[PDB]
């Protein structure tokens, strides 16, 4: 909501809850997950055609006790942006592989996990520093592109440290590059995107799998949306970059998001969903392994634009084998229900 | 304070600042207790009866350093109200025993400490779902009820494990239910309150005291609140669900409050409150000793509904005593001097 | 920003994203910096001459992965102002000592580190009683005075116990007693500070440098402030007080700190700043060491009020040597590149 607009700035402070419970017949995936989402979206009028920014998110969990309560922050981020030129901002933010793979990350509950935040370039992750071009100098509405810079995100201690250092090597990254190009027209979408992250001395040497120089995506992407229809699919392909479970990272995987939407007048959005992410050649006695692979049913329904509530239903359809156990992966449906109030 | 209200949603941010002192012999209760709490109350407007709402307070500690500073959810839940109906909201969110309880939870700075926060169906605690009926469908003004369930809030490892498990025994429940029914009238307050929780394998599987099958509470209460006096008394009589300290929990616990309030016209408001809780065949050798047992003289001075300071006197009436020390319940008095902001 | 205004209460929202990256040789001192601070300042009108405020404010780390986010108050307090006569406030807050050592603590991204956070009563800490008086009873207008007491912050086992106690011996206090005099007129500023503090049983028994019964400063400061330029100086003296890295403290330092800057009417402001420790019969072998010296040349450009970019260059001056590396003191250059949005 926007809660302050004066003499040039104005600030929308927003956020949501969700109460939100899962059933599983995994004892880790049931129970009581309800959560919490605050942040700022602040801007300010420098010129006519110069605008400085600002962006903070942040989740809290509400499933937990007081004694123990776990927060963190989604993004963080400042920018500026001239008309018809482009912009700039640096922080935690998006990856730009991000800018084609959202599309496919609109389920109620699940979808989005054919990759996770701070893994490379390809969700949420720190020190990002990105240029972006929004209808091509204004000469061709609709054609955007972005080239991005990821500064290493080292270990905590020891070589390769940095000051803001993580011990957990899957949350690691060295400098890398990223691009991506979309364009929308009468609601048909076309993206690509590529991303080039070098991977950190720690992550190719403690004795997981998918070790290598870089870590590598090239994502396409093709959607609709108009006339209450929601379709959408990406597929990426990746080197080194995906995780698999806690083995390491796949040295290639083949990942496909598939997704169709319908909006009822009414308020009424069902969903069908179908994930998959396909290890190859991951060595340690496994070759091909579906590191992730679930069909998604659910329906959301909105009561307003500050209201809804939802059902998502994930079912997976993974074996429960030496793979699987190994690498800790889940192989069981999840059903998500919840009750969300937003502003 | 409301600092958004606009096309059909409106939104409260509140919070306050306690600038706040213990003094006692205890080491453990003396010192710096400032702290904050912030929060935001949400509500949308679907229809002419039915609105959308969401709520989540947030306590931070303000006694701390920089290096290590705690806080947590105290409340997050959504939920929807149709008028002259009831409402219906899930979340982490108070249990129904304190519908009644709360009525002498009022002291300046300390009381409603005959249970703790999650604590069964008793306080504050994650995954309630509750339905409550208001003036009984408008046609009894003043008769409210409440029935409650709460998830297995369970373990975070091995057996009884849940997605938002805790390793704290006393922390942890199994399903649940409660209900209440309260009556007001002119000033007067008559309810009750019932509980029934189902104790997980750990906090009866660890060698602790207190353990059986299911958590009970029953819970009686009266109060009056007009003409700037407030009288209030609670009875509760539990099984498995009193906290004995660190020994464990209380076969049998009566458990009693009772204040005395006095609202002078130019800001002044002296209370006199009475808590006790008896345990009673606790085990372990002990058999019948008082868990809690003090009498608590105070004052607080509103400046305005912004503005506050306040001492409180906690005349600690247990002995110190074999059962008081290995259960590590203080014995000791506090005096507390509280500087209050509020929004 | 005020979101709020009403019926004798305003409230401040405020707060920052600082998109920041540091370029060093040290390791621990390169890479993503980036942080966000929160807070509000509220304030109520309870009469003619006496208003209640409370302030609150928080720092959030946006250089960190999702996994593990490091968040703290700055400030937290409550207090009361009565015109022509003073203030009373009590909670975290900043000590008196810094009312005039804050005078050069106005570099881009570096400076003010002559001290610490939870430093005896040198910069911010918790439970300081502060009484100010503002204008002497608006007889003298730009003479202010300040007393200060720090209530004892100890550990957090064993003796010397508080209830907010902390085991990090260089965050801990016995009580202290401060006091601030400065005077302003017309851009000129000249001022004087004293505080004195009982050092705990912990951070003299556990094998440090510069243990003592008390730890002391003596500050005095110079500032110029008028006609877009920028010019101040504070020297402070210290016993058993200033942090000499993880060694313990200096049993007497020699602290300096001096800056210019000028404001161009387009908006650039450079500044050039220098400071200095000098430990004086530090023991353990070292006697006359620098604990700090380095040369600060930088530049901040301000778009508007919510909005700037900046250049820090922390010149550091500190040899490479026994002490420094024994006390794991940096002697490296740090640039600081950050992006700002504020409202
Ligand atoms: C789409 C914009 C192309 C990226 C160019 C950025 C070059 C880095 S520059 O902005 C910093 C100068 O050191
Ligand atoms: C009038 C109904 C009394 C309240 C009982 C609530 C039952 C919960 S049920 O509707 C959810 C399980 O499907
Ligand atoms: C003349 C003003 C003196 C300021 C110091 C106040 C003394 C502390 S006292 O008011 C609290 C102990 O009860």
């Amino acid at each position: 909501a926007e809660i302050y607009n004066k003499d040039g700035n104005k600030l929308d402070l927003y956020g949501k809850v969700d109460g939100l419970h899962y059933f599983s017949d995994n004892d880790s995936k049931d129970g009581d997950k309800t959560y919490m989402r605050l942040g700022f979206k602040g801007e300010t009028q420098v010129t006519d055609q110069l605008t400085g920014y600002g962006q903070w998110e942040y989740q809290i969990q509400g499933n937990e006790p007081e004694s123990d309560n776990s927060s963190w922050t989604r993004v963080a981020f400042a920018g500026l942006k001239f008309q018809d030129v482009g912009s700039f901002d640096y922080g935690r933010n998006y990856g730009v592989v991000y800018d084609v793979t959202s599309w496919t990350d609109v389920l109620p509950e699940f979808g989005g996990d054919t990759y996770d935040s701070d893994n490379f370039m390809q969700q949420r992750g720190n020190g990002f520093a990105t240029y972006r071009n929004t209808d091509f100098f204004g000469l061709v509405d609709g054609l955007d592109f972005a080239v991005q810079y990821q500064g290493k995100n080292g270990s905590a201690h020891g070589e390769g440290m940095t000051t803001n250092g993580r011990d957990d090597v899957f949350e690691q990254n060295g400098d890398g590059v990223g691009g991506s190009i979309t364009y929308n027209y009468e609601g048909f979408g076309i993206g690509a995107a590529v991303s080039s992250s070098k991977r950190t001395w720690d992550q190719n040497n403690t004795g997981l799998i998918g070790t290598g120089d870089r870590a590598e995506t090239y994502t396409g992407g093709l959607k609709y949306d108009a006339n209450n229809i929601y379709l959408a699919a990406q597929y990426t392909q990746t080197y080194n970059a995906t995780r698999v479970g806690s083995l390491g990272w796949a040295n290639k995987a083949q990942n496909f998001e598939a997704v169709a939407q319908y909006q009822f007048d009414f308020g009424l959005r069902p969903s069908l969903a179908y994930l998959q992410s396909k290890g190859k050649n991951l060595g340690r006695g496994y070759d091909d392994e579906d590191i992730l692979k679930y069909v998604d049913v659910g329906a959301t329904y909105y009561f307003n634009k500050n209201m809804s509530t939802y059902v998502d239903y994930k079912i997976n359809l993974l074996d429960d084998n030496r793979f699987t156990r190994d690498a800790g992966i889940n192989t069981d449906d999840i059903v998500a229900l919840g009750l969300v109030y937003q502003f």
